[PDB]
């Protein structure tokens, strides 16, 4: 018993107007028979042109990240002028973000609730580096990074949410993955509620390709992915395949 | 005895698609018959809808901020993707992202760089706070500021450069103003080439309207404008003609 898999791709800062047009048109053409809910994330740039192209009835597009309010934040996107082009996902507290971008777990908090006050579908980013990992704070790092979202958060904001697990400490086995995912779960059920934490989707963000996906998806604490490099490629495809 | 003006309009993060579309039929509609070149810089994700409507011969679009490489930096724009869609300048070092979003002087002398490598037309940002100002820091703070920028840039660079001074510490008289473009203009004078100096255009960055651009634009040392709020308006036309 699972809640119903998201497979979204990460574009990250890559693309041109030639890859993603032979790209959007090879996802356009994949049938996909079961219940999914598939996610592209391009650069702020080339939201307009997969928005225009992208057909298959499963996605949905994504902003990597936003800010709350419109105004006087040169080189910045908000969430009003994404809602108003017709985006309603966000990533946001990405460890590219976090560790490059000045995204302490404050920040990170503050732009999932203003995201959830806004009507958005929230892939919210979590994870501990190797020298976390390495001093034994896994569960502390990635508990306490969850307890910063959950901070600003009322209980009914959780059909909202969606967790993405990123091993930073390999940038790992399904095993590994499955053990984070399962200490994730544990506590957003005996801190959140037991209802919410069945429902939640908490997607794995480490390495994904058409090769290791399936094995990954046999987990149960793990609802999907959030690919990187693969999510540039027809293996993609692949990928949503592995979350029947 | 000017070089060609520039009015640039820096819509930063405002607009939606209805505001947009209004806005640049005006723009479109505006008869132009003197040299000067006009700038737009949407936001990231309007980029595409303002390249694909605006017809006026005198605007070349622009983004807002970018980063120098494509990769792994979830949530930002690369100059390789904005040449790629067709984009050759760009604002960078403007006060929000040095205030906001860790743009010190070097990381805003790098992006220039960058930039100017990769065939691009800057739009460089300087200016003094309040603070700076009220302790007489005006000229060590516009000039380490530029000297930072000019570090990272072999002389032949500069065609390729437009300073915009910004009056932090309001937000000034037009003789405010033009003491600072003066200033900066001195020191490229004597530090880069007297050859550079005159031939480099220096645009104003404080508030500017349809009320006050013609008495800024005929100070010796101001070559047009950076345009705020009153570049979400058809007024922008009023001050594209004040630089006649
Ligand atoms: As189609
Ligand atoms: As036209």
């Amino acid at each position: 018993a699972k809640p119903q898999p998201i497979v979204a791709a990460n574009w990250k800062c890559n693309g041109t107007t030639a890859s993603i047009e032979k790209l959007v048109q090879v996802l356009n053409e994949h049938q996909i028979d079961h219940d999914v809910q598939c996610v592209v994330a391009p650069s702020f740039v080339h939201i307009p042109m997969v928005q225009a192209k992208l057909c298959n009835p499963k996605y949905a597009v994504s902003a990597e990240n936003a800010i709350a309010k419109s105004g006087a934040f040169t080189g910045e996107v908000s969430m009003p002028i994404l809602k108003d082009l017709g985006v309603s996902w966000v990533i946001l507290g990405h460890s590219e973000r976090r560790t490059y971008y000045g995204e302490t777990d404050g920040v990170v908090a503050q732009k999932v609730a203003d995201a959830y006050n806004q009507g958005f579908m929230v892939i919210a980013c979590i994870g501990e580096t190797l020298q976390q990992r390495e001093a034994n704070q896994t569960a502390k790092v990635v508990l306490s990074q969850t307890a910063a979202i959950a901070a600003k958060l009322p209980k009914e904001a959780w059909s909202q949410i969606v967790l993405a697990y990123e091993p930073v400490w390999a940038i790992a086995t399904p095993e590994q993955a499955q053990e984070v995912h399962a200490l994730l779960r544990q506590w957003v059920s005996e801190k959140i509620g037991n209802g919410v934490a069945t429902k939640l989707r908490i997607l794995y963000g480490g390495s994904v390709t058409a090769g290791n996906a399936k094995t990954l998806y046999m987990k149960p604490d793990i609802n999907g992915f959030l690919v990187g490099g693969a999510s540039l490629k027809p293996e993609f495809r692949d990928i949503i395949d592995a979350t029947r």
